[PDB]
């Protein structure tokens, strides 16, 4: 089968072709339909030999969408020709934050060696794909796959990080996103379904200020130094209720802490590395909490899903073949894909 | 009246003799009956002249409890004798975080000018003192003032840094208590009484270490390098599901990074110059939030006057005179108050 | 000054002259510019004597938005001819709820006799009204008071009830509103607006369907026998997580049961004499919660004026004069008004 | 294997000679070192044969511990000897509320015919049994089987119910407890652990008031006409912040409603055809929540575990054979189990 891999430090993702895998018991195999391409994947190919530990060749993608190929020995609860998303931050299944279907925050994942597809395991951008269990996987019926990928990561990331902090973001709430790309423009989405937040976008880019009305923001400021004065002129000077930072820049978080409320929150979603938001006092308000959320829990993935199903998601994307899978990433290198890159094999 | 008053830039407090107040129109005069010495004091006095706002002279002493000596034209709510603590951490009573309470947390009180009694507003630790509303004084019946007056903010404080993140602290969770001294020590009874979290103490002095046992942590490992893994060998490679930082010197916050769980929380409560949390991907678990949280709620005092009427708080304190005020802060600065330093006028 | 009173049990309010009040200490004098009429004052009216206990004669309107005319002794926070809008369900300001703002459930306001105005005390449906403290009212800027009015309880009432169970409404969810009169038509604006829940309305006039999908409502249902079955075709066998009745007949609680999720919720919040829930084994789901809500709190008064403000809720209205005052009534009686019914002094 | 088994409408159980089951693919064959006796066992029994649908014969037992005896084919995670706990509300795994772990509320179970051991699949009570799936399976380490026996209900149900409205227990609060049996004898002691509410205990028993009062009851209460002003004594007139009913006859649910604070919440656990609460206007406070909630959910019953192990669950049990399984369901009857009956096979 054609898939795209990394293959070597410091070098682009390759077109292979690699033995078509069949699945153990309990595992699946899917026929691809969708793959997307994330800002994560740059971010683990530019790590240095001495941090990259997801182990060469890596076939890429950890948004999946597909239909259910072959059954591994005692899998129950899937058919073959069922459409299905991948839920990506394998756990193990068994400890208390996987019992509450927290498999992100899984305790026992890293000792174990369970790894997500496209970081650690073979991943989507391929022409089949093996799921390790049907925990794993969401049905989405007919979905659009191309549009349905990006729930696995770009949807579902966004979510998980506005999720921890939704009470907060009642009528007269102020949401800041800042980062209006496959993230982004999801996030922003994601705000204006599941709350009444007043939602202000902040991006370097004229287009993607464009992009962030066309999804639903209220205004849209442009990033740098006038930024954060820009956020609060627009606010008064209460400052924002929450900040999702979809870029976690040194810079956008320094304007997160200028323009966050007290009693607020800072979310770093982007990943930049070094990059740290500084909680003490005198430099940040008041009970305003900060974290780094990572990816996404199960229960969300399928609300994520059902966001799609009823219309209220509207995502960007454009559509490669696997041989331009090398290409695609270049463009998403260079900032050129409005949205959310996605290869179809 | 005798009072205990910040005089002078960069000199120790001194007693004085000033006017005894009068109750303007909704105000409440009272008779002091118990004033807390609190470790932010010692920081106050230590602030450089061009960073001190507080104004000159001050009357110390944030922590009070008192009887109703005089009502203001128009007050209701409270008789003469009435035994009261004082809520701290004045709002305008107003805006969105008032209306629930949450005083502590008003977006309006620095723009109106509104500050706390012995912060900006003459303090406890005097024959008398006045409070501005009926609203921020709490009934407290026959509980002995002398143990009473720490719960102001020794109490609360603790208590509302605890109450952020009360949901993650069930059976099988660790919380991890850095600093035994006023708030520390009841911070530990406050985790033990509203939770059934396991409580490991952290300080520099041994005698401090036993004081946490005394109050019921289920162990006290010695502060400093050895601190983070000592606190680990205790828990396991899972780490602490809170940490809750009464010291807040870049080597415990560091300390807290160190221990905490992924998906858990630390609260920096502490105040020391400078000292911050650095909140970024590799340098602190997934999900691990982080904030300064800051006194506490109306409500919350209330339910920290219901746990020691319940006889949940063995608070510990040594008592001083008006006239002992400087030494006792001396005392404190030294570290040889074992618990809480209460003024009796 | 004029005024709409109840003055006789049994009988019908009438346009009465009685002096303009006076403010004392701590109370506010509003012109009245808006003054809502609610089903509630059906109920109230129709009370037999050995029930009625509001006393008489009672000066209606618990709805009610003005412009400051008078201060009260020392009251603050507040100039003449701001405009305000009334929080009715007062509480003693000093109970742990009243703490949290949530005066609704003050637990010592029937032992002090603290009525609401229209429910005790004298209402807004006047040229004047006494509001009793200045924490009983929020600001409302420019919006047009005829609109605002129904904001204090046709507003606030589902606010508060869909506020309960909030986190239940996640994507995927249902939620049914029975009853789209004054309260049902902001109620179904009000899930649109703060979930992503669908929304499926039910009532017994066809016009009154034709509102609910006018405003928002993705589906309507005629209310009855039949009704339980068509909600059910609706959401398929897994019922509705949430049902909202604001008719509260036993018919509605009966229906509502019947569509009810596992783990899901009914507010009856409609008032009708003897009918309730039954909840109790094999007659409702499991973990289905059931509550009778009562008003809303303060910042939830704030947040339904937020919602006004961004334009959320297009509150439906007919305009009355005093003296239309008691044929108003009238038109609420037999269900003649096609949203919330409104009097302008 | 010996086995006790329900075998005929209106007959008591029967010990029996059945085939010892072997583990399909998934499936766990544990050796049963302890299996608990719970009231609902006596419901089912005493249920028509119209009503009766889980099947003849049927063995008993949904309170299971033992340890692993055979893997099912591609079974993962647990190894042969492993003690554990069986969870015991079997879900399908893969709907919304089963991917929180929720599968006590899954919405699939019943079309599925998904039924838990002891209530429609074959039970605890033999020598050997079934589990139909790794993660229904929870490890209790050292654990006495003996005292592990009853977490799985009469721990988890009065857990989870209390779970529910946690929050509501703050300092101060006042939580009752009807009935001192298998759960309600736990379920004090969860409330003592996981809050600092005042527990008043309730029951028709002498003994059982003096049970009560061992496992740490604040207050206990003769059941009865009496009990609501009994309580109200204790309480002042404020009334109970939560009343959990382990009894569930129409009487004692009567007595929760007269004593349940505004804004409190009632928990119907206990199981008595046909009572239920009334709820609706003027027959219960405002804004008081009622539910009747089912079994719990699975990272609850870790916690339950957790507790235990930390030493916080005294479990009151009286041991007996398998041969004398109908003889103790006689004395569970009868009411002379003074806590949990548990048989060890
Ligand atoms: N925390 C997690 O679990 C997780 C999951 C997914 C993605 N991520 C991270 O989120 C980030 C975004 O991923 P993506 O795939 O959406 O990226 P993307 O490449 O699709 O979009 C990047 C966007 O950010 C904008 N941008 C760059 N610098 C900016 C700045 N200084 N100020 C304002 N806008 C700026 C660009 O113009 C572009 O619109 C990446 O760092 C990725 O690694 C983290
Ligand atoms: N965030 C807030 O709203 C707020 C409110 C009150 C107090 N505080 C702050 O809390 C801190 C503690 O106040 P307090 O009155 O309890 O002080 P305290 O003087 O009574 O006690 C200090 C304790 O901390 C210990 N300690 C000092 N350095 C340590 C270290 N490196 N490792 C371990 N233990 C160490 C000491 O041995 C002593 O037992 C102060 O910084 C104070 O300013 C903050
Ligand atoms: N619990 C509270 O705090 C609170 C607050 C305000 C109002 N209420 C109650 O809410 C209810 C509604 O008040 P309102 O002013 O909106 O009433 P309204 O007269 O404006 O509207 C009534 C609507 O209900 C519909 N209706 C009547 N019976 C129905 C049925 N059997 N099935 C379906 N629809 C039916 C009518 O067609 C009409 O559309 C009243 O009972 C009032 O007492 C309760
Ligand atoms: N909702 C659920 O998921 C679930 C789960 C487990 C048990 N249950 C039910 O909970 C109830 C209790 O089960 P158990 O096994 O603990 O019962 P048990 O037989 O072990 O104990 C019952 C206790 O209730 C007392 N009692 C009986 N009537 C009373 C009354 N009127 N007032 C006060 N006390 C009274 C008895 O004296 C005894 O102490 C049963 O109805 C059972 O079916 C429900
Ligand atoms: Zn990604
Ligand atoms: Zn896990
Ligand atoms: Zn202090
Ligand atoms: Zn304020
Ligand atoms: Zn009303
Ligand atoms: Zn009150
Ligand atoms: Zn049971
Ligand atoms: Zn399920």
């Amino acid at each position: 089968m054609k898939a795209v891999q990394y293959t070597e430090i410091g070098s682009e993702p390759v077109v292979v072709d690699i033995p078509t895998p069949t699945p153990g018991p309990g595992e699946i195999l899917l026929k691809v339909t969708a793959a997307g391409l994330c800002h994560s994947d740059i971010f683990v190919m530019d790590m240095p030999a001495a941090q990259y530990a997801y182990g060469l060749p890596l076939t890429l993608g950890h948004e999946g969408v597909g239909t259910v190929a072959e059954l591994g020995e005692g899998v129950t609860g899937f058919g073959v020709g069922d459409a299905v998303a991948v839920y990506g931050p394998w756990g193990c299944g068994a400890c208390h934050a996987c019992a509450r279907g927290r498999e992100n925050y899984c305790t026992r994942a890293a000792d174990l060696g369970i790894t997500p597809p496209g970081l650690g395991s073979p991943g989507s951008m391929a022409e089949y794909m093996i799921v390790d269990s049907a925990r794993h996987l969401v049905p989405i019926g007919d979905l659009d796959p191309v549009a349905a990928a990006p729930l696995t990561d770009a949807g579902l990331t966004p979510y998980h990080a506005i999720s921890r902090v939704l009470p907060l973001l009642g009528p007269g709430s102020t949401a800041v996103v800042i980062g209006v790309g496959g993230l982004g423009h999801v996030g922003i989405q994601i705000l204006r379904a599941v709350s009444a937040a007043r939602v202000i976008a902040v991006d370097l880019d004229d287009d993607r200020l464009a992009l962030a009305r066309e999804v639903g923001a209220d205004a849209a400021v442009k990033s740098g130094a006038g930024a954060a004065d820009a956020i609060r002129e627009l606010t008064g000077g209460q400052g924002a209720t929450a900040v999702f930072d979809f870029v976690g820049a040194q810079s956008t978080i320094d304007t997160a802490q200028q323009v966050v409320a007290v009693d607020g929150h800072i979310s770093v979603v982007g990943i930049h590395a070094g990059a740290h938001a500084k909680v003490g006092f005198f430099m940040i308000p008041f009970g305003a909490s900060v974290v780094t959320p990572y990816w996404g829990t199960r229960s969300e993935l399928m609300e994520v899903v059902a966001l799609a199903r009823a219309g209220r998601l509207d995502i960007h994307t454009e559509t490669f073949t696997l041989d331009e899978g090398p290409a695609a990433y270049r463009r998403l290198r260079e900032g050129s894909i409005r949205g959310r890159g996605v290869v179809v094999p």
